[PDB]
RNA sequence: GGGAUUUCCCCAAAUGUGGGAAACUCCC
């Protein structure tokens, strides 16, 4: 946990994930960040407003720790389909990956 | 014949939920 948060990193607590399938459950997505730390809940979406289409979700760590390792693994593949990982808000710095 | 898994398309074209369509494998 860490020790001294602040309500910048408390947003980086969540992080936004992509071309996720469109019907996987945010179940998934919490076996598969148990390499990572520990991860408090998921959210998926169905809005598409691009290819992706549906593939979407966002992801709530307990503790920020989990953040910076959630982010480093992305490309993996769950439940037959790649996956990304980028902070919501550091969605536009991680863009230059 | 029924049930489970993923995929693709349109308005805009990468975010907190529009709609439609396609394929494989598995179970009864």
């Amino acid at each position: 946990m860490i020790d001294n948060l602040t309500p910048e990193e408390r947003d980086a607590r969540t992080v936004f994930c992509m071309q996720l399938a469109a019907r996987i459950r945010p179940r998934d997505l919490e076996e598969f960040f148990s390499t990572v730390g520990k991860v408090r809940d998921v959210r998926m979406i169905s809005d598409r407003n691009s290819r992706r289409s549906k593939g979407i979700a966002y992801v709530e760590f307990v503790d920020v720790s989990s953040v910076p390792l959630a982010i480093g693994l992305t490309g993996q593949r769950v439940l037959g389909v790649p996956i990304i990982v980028q902070a919501s808000q550091a969605e536009k710095n991680r863009a230059a990956a």
